[PDB]
């Protein structure tokens, strides 16, 4: 898991921590601002395995897009022990957005869904369940059921997560590189 030069455990004594556009640090020795920009080095960290992960040429997730879009962050501390200062496993980031979606009678439809815009574990950690568990989290915090979210650009391994999880499986087609499955529109 991703380690960093300073103490994770200290910065985040939850497990999972949700954090927004004014990066507050959980309360409650270092001064807030620096604490504030070890949460901006952690997102761009976790930001750019993501993106690595994905063949991105550059990444979707870093603290200064958080900030200026209004995106939530759901970040997953590692509950073992790696030294003693902590580490990270993964994050999700959601947010609202504007689409037009396509029904089952091929006619677009204007809709403000919940998306899943960048979700990412661990290459050493996956299929541990760890991504379930912040799944889990999200849609309980964001009061949502599964089929009512978009998913940006799904890769594979997330569809088969969405199948096996929340028999998430029949997906209407669409033309904008998000997927919505079935009991979309319900
Ligand atoms: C998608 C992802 C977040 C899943 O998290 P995870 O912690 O591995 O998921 P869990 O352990 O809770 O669930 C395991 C299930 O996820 C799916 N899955 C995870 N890794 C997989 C792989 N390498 N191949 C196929 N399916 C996989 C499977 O359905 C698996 O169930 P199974 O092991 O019984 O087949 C993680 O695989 C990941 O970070 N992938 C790379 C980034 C990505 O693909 N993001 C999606 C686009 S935004």
């Amino acid at each position: 898991s991703m380690e960093f030069p300073f103490d994770v455990d200290a910065l985040f004594p939850e497990r999972i921590t949700v954090l927004d556009q004014h990066l507050r640090p959980p309360a409650r020795t270092p001064a807030r601002v620096d604490l504030q920009q070890q949460i901006m080095t952690i997102i761009d960290e976790l930001g750019k395995a993501s993106a690595k992960a994905q063949n991105l040429s550059a990444p979707i997730t870093s603290a200064s897009r958080m900030q200026s879009n209004r995106h939530v962050v759901y970040i997953l501390k590692d509950s073992s022990a790696r030294a003693g200062k902590g580490a990270i496993i993964g994050f999700i980031k959601v947010g609202y957005k504007k689409l037009f979606v396509l029904d089952d009678r091929e006619a677009h439809n204007e809709v403000e869904p919940l998306c899943i815009l960048d979700f990412y574990i661990h290459e050493s950690v996956q299929r541990h369940g760890h991504g379930r568990e912040l799944f889990q989290y999200m849609l309980q915090k964001e009061r949502v059921e599964p089929h009512q979210l978009a998913i940006d650009r799904p890769s594979q391994k997330l569809l088969k997560f969405l199948n096996k999880h929340y028999n998430l499986e029949t997906t209407v087609p669409q033309v904008n590189n998000f997927v919505i499955f079935e009991g979309f529109f319900a």
